[PDB]
């Protein structure tokens, strides 16, 4: 039995934690996962403080090469807007990209703003102030969210841009996906972006969103999967899954990554990290789906396995998979 340590993205922390627990029950191996945000995860893996780091934001092939790291995707999740609006049921409210961006820009101050009312004809909206919540910590979810906003709101794109950390025009800072979930729960009128699980498991109402094709879609495991249908995984694991074309394609979808060293100084640890994720690929789909994360296609797991064989080695050049 091995004691493994991973750290980073809170976006997939629920599934990593479920997997870790099941893995220990079946094999005794212990995987400790620390949800510190993707930025912290990349920092920790580079400093060799953990066996694997985790980030929703992919590192470029050049950055990976400069750092001697290898990155592989695990699951597909979705970012949703958790809200606390008086009188509204979860999934009742519909927002499109431009209006969502105007909300994050601080231009739309009330829930019954004309722009929101037009996207929701017949929906009774309260004159409640919108309490914008965003991430305090360096975040892969912020990267995905701002990548999306830049595509649908020019003002956002030009003034704030995209990143794991950005100069938020407005909004209170929550620490981690759970921090934003907690804020939304205690703040009437709040809106905050979180990985789907954080909304669902905290019984937070969330909104529908207009797809890239122009249609209202609900955030569901299948709709996150739909957003990745046009992904040419063959080309790279670093797939952009925001605002993708297609029927029922959730617009703020994303995969997430695990970062490990190619040259394993502690080869038993590396070997065990690969076995945990391999077991997850072959055995953990039901657990991932149960937590509303879509599974990576089998072809993609085969690519990961093939890449592990050629990229992960000990100091003597011997493959750890």
């Amino acid at each position: 039995e091995a004691s493994l340590t991973g750290a980073g993205a809170t976006f997939p922390a629920p599934v990593y934690a479920k997997w870790a627990d099941t893995y220990q029950k079946e094999t005794g191996n212990k995987v400790n996962y620390q949800g510190i945000g993707s930025s912290g995860g990349v920092k920790q893996i580079i400093a060799n403080t953990v066996d694997f780091g985790a980030s929703d934001a992919p590192l470029s092939d050049e950055k990976l090469a400069q750092e001697g790291l290898f990155q592989f995707p695990t699951v597909i999740g979705g970012v949703v807007l958790a809200v606390n609006i008086p009188g509204l049921k979860s999934g009742e409210l519909v927002l499109d990209g431009k209006t969502l961006g105007d909300i994050y820009l601080g231009k739309i101050k009330k829930w019954d703003d004309e722009a929101i009312a037009k996207l929701n004809p017949g929906l009774k909206l309260p004159s409640q102030n919108i309490a914008v919540v965003r991430r305090a910590d360096g975040s892969g979810t912020s990267f995905v969210f701002t990548s999306y906003l830049a595509k649908v709101n020019e003002e956002w794109k030009n003034n704030v841009g995209t990143g794991s950390t950005v100069k938020w025009p407005i909004g209170l800072g929550g620490k981690g996906n759970d921090g934003i979930a907690a804020f939304v729960q205690r703040l009437p009128g709040a809106i905050g972006y979180v990985e789907y699980w954080y909304a669902k498991q905290n019984n937070l109402a969330y909104t529908k969103l207009i797809s890239a094709d122009g249609k209202p879609v609900s955030p569901t495991e299948e709709n996150f999967a739909n957003a990745a249908k046009g992904a040419d995984w063959s080309k790279t694991f670093a797939q952009d899954l925001t605002n993708q074309k297609g029927e029922d394609a959730w617009p703020i979808t994303s995969t997430t990554f695990i970062l490990i060293h190619k040259d394993q100084k502690k080869p038993e640890q590396g070997t065990e990290v690969l076995k945990f994720f391999d077991w997850a690929y072959k055995t953990g789909a039901k657990q991932a789906n149960d937590l509303d994360y879509a599974s990576l296609p089998d072809s993609v797991v085969e690519q990961v396995r093939a890449a592990w064989k050629t990229n992960i080695k000990d100091s003597s050049g011997k493959p750890l998979y």
